[PDB]
């Protein structure tokens, strides 16, 4: 609604960007393993068709399993390439959306997969780290949970790249959240793959789907803990991708209806006409809390 | 709201593509001067800086003035450039914001310009035009005003081009429609700059501020009159700009405040921050229809 008490110089200075946003994170990993305390790390990756560059992501993360990290797994997501074989290869352990949740029958999209990892993982904490990084750096998993295990009261942790632009975020995400959310601004890249939670938070929202996962989680934590909840990290430099326009409209979409369903706007749920005359479709439905199937899944939670 | 009865696929076939839009208009002048039936036709050129420009957009126009068009007027926006005098000696009438409506103190931006060009003309038809074309086709203005003269109903007529995408247009705009107003994705080029509109309409509504304009006129149409009373007509090819994104995020922010403002939904009124520091506003007040200062004009309407 209206907040004709904030304004955008007002975000600019905002205190947030000092306290909770770190753009030269220097924590070693000993330090972060020192501060574990006996919270356990699970890293997921999601992963459709990846077999080019699932491997090479992995292997910037495997060093730290079973010291940083506690558990790799790469969320296969109904891949027909070498994705599941490629990952295995390079120290992952590979889980398919069936075995992560199989009294439930898997939907597409992102969101899915992230959601369906909630009840594959045990970590206290959950990182989550895109499967088709061409330069993946080995320091995103310390820098994603320095805040969650140093800092007190953060919750979501969103790790961004400086440039050497994405259209979806500049445009669409950041935009839309200065009109809906405008706290939320202060987050450079909230679109952004690469993140982590506590699993409190993540098992108690819900997961949107598709390309909706991350800015309705970005804007869940906010209502529910507030921005001191949320920090981000400098992951490096990350050469922008080049995606063809019209797979970021129906993209562009689907982020409209899940940032819509969490600011209590009414979506109309008709997807995407483009003309050249193609569609796409959008959802308005998320996956539940996973709080929600506790008890009653044959894996426990 | 939900709209859970039409569908992407619906839209794609929707018969408004067929009665309302004309992708090979063969409209001649001659034909479309003996239509007129004793309506006037004027055409305002909005120019903020455009001295490169300006008199090769009036040029292409100029040929039909004392014939199909009765008024040729570039509607000055404070230039500080050669807009003015290069715009006269093209063979256009020069109207300041000032002298279009003196008892009003100019604000900033393209929707005000557009708002008093209202107190300016005379047509019982006004077509806009943008003064920054850089190759400006002569039959832009016949086949904007075809739908006006021939069709029955129509009062707002869209100039779209076929390219040999506009990014706000494709991520921000259409994608928002879908979700808001999914009939009016049927519009190829909902912000374009190109279009007609009956004077008894255009004073009727109020006037976005900004770069608002075009889409609170759209939609203003879209939900007084209905989707028959929108056209639209191929103008041609045109090679599509190189706008900064910067800049593209700042009127995305804009388009958004209006679209938002004419569906219902709370616009916070922050303005958007991007970072690299900068700031830019948003406006949410319009200008009230035109028609509401009849009688208190020194100048009458
Ligand atoms: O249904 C899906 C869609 C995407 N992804 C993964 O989520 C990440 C982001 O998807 P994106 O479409 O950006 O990747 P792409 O294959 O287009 O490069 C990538 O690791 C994808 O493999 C997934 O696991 N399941
Ligand atoms: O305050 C303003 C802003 C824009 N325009 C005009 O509206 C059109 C669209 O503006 P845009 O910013 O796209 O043009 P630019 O100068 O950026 O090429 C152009 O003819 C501008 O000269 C205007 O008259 N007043
Ligand atoms: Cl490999
Ligand atoms: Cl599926
Ligand atoms: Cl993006
Ligand atoms: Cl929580
Ligand atoms: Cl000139
Ligand atoms: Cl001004
Ligand atoms: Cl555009
Ligand atoms: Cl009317």
């Amino acid at each position: 609604t209206l907040v004709p008490d904030l304004t955008a110089t007002d975000l600019a200075r905002h205190r947030w960007l000092t306290d909770n946003s770190w753009t030269r994170p220097t924590w070693t990993v000993a330090e972060l393993e020192a501060a574990k305390a006996g919270r356990t790390i699970s890293v997921v990756l999601p992963a459709l068709n990846e077999e080019e560059t699932v491997g090479g992501v992995v292997e910037t993360i495997r060093p730290l399993l079973g010291g940083l990290v506690d558990e790799l797994i790469v969320l296969d997501s109904g891949s027909t390439d070498d994705t599941e074989i490629r990952a295995m290869a390079a120290g992952a352990r590979v889980i398919s959306r069936e075995v992560a949740l199989p009294e439930v029958a898997p939907q597409p999209g992102k969101g899915e997969v992230l959601w369906r990892s909630l009840a594959a993982t045990t970590g206290d904490i959950i990182v989550f780290i895109d499967s088709d990084l061409i330069d993946p750096d080995p320091m995103f998993v310390p820098k994603l949970v320095g805040p969650l295990l140093l800092s007190e009261g953060v919750h979501l942790v969103k790790g961004f790249y400086r440039r050497p632009g994405g259209r979806v975020t500049e445009l669409v995400a950041r935009p839309l959240l200065a009109a809906l959310r405008p706290e939320l601004t202060c987050v450079l890249q909230p679109l952004g793959g690469e993140y982590a939670g506590t699993r409190e938070l993540l098992m108690s929202v819900p997961f949107a789907p598709g390309y909706g996962v991350e800015i309705g989680l970005l804007v869940d934590t906010y209502d529910r803990l507030g921005l001191d909840a949320i920090a981000q990290v400098n992951l490096g430099v990350r050469a922008h991708r080049n995606r063809p326009l019209t797979d970021l409209a129906a993209m562009s979409r689907q982020v409209i209806a899940t940032l819509f369903s969490r600011c209590g706007v009414p979506d109309s749920g008709v997807g995407l006409t483009q003309f050249f005359p193609r569609t796409s479709e959008v959802s308005l439905v998320d996956r539940p809390p996973m709080n929600t199937l506790r008890g009653k899944l044959a894996a426990a939670l």
